[PDB]
């Protein structure tokens, strides 16, 4: 069946106050199938609070969403984030990867979720051994939204813990 409407949806913050339901929709439709697409308003005023979300069929056209920033809509770029599981980082802790696990392991998997610009496999002040975990820091913070959100990680035959690190 269909995945959680929680892992389909985007926040989409910096809105021009002039974005309507509509507009937002219009944009938005162009990488997908909106199944919800609002922008929030005051109660009273029904002027925009510059935010809204929008809401896919698939994790696929969140992907493809998030692969076509930067979006201008209504001519301001806007700021899409997946929802939360908002702690907006480029960096992870990786841990259970133990003594034999090293770089291209890392990035040949990580790769796949982002550009990375640094791999820190973490080594013992002392002696030079290895500790058994790594920082991967990517270009952007959406790559690390995809990894925490998956239940496993599996690297170098490791079942791996994945963090957030800030
Ligand atoms: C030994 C490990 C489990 N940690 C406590 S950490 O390496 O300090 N680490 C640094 C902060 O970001 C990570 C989420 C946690």
């Amino acid at each position: 069946p269909k995945e959680p409407e929680q892992l389909r949806k985007l926040f989409i913050g910096g809105l021009s106050f002039e974005t309507t339901d509509e507009s937002l929709r219009s944009h938005f439709e162009q990488w997908g199938t909106l199944t919800d697409c609002v922008v929030m308003r005051d109660p009273n005023t029904k002027r925009s609070r510059g935010f809204g979300f929008v809401t896919y069929a698939t994790v696929e056209e969140v992907d493809a969403a998030m692969n076509a920033r930067p979006h201008k809509v209504d001519g301001r770029v806007v700021e899409p984030k997946r929802a939360v599981s908002h702690l907006t980082v480029k960096k992870i802790f990786v841990g259970g990867i133990k003594e034999d696990t090293e770089e291209h392991h890392l990035r040949d998997y990580f790769e796949q979720y982002g550009k990375i610009e640094v791999i820190e496999i973490m080594t013992d002040r002392g002696s030079g051994k290895k500790r058994g975990f790594a920082f991967v820091t990517f270009d952007d913070h959406d790559s690390v939204d995809k990894i925490v959100i998956q239940k496993y990680h599996t690297v170098n035959g490791h079942n791996c813990e994945v963090r957030k690190a800030l």
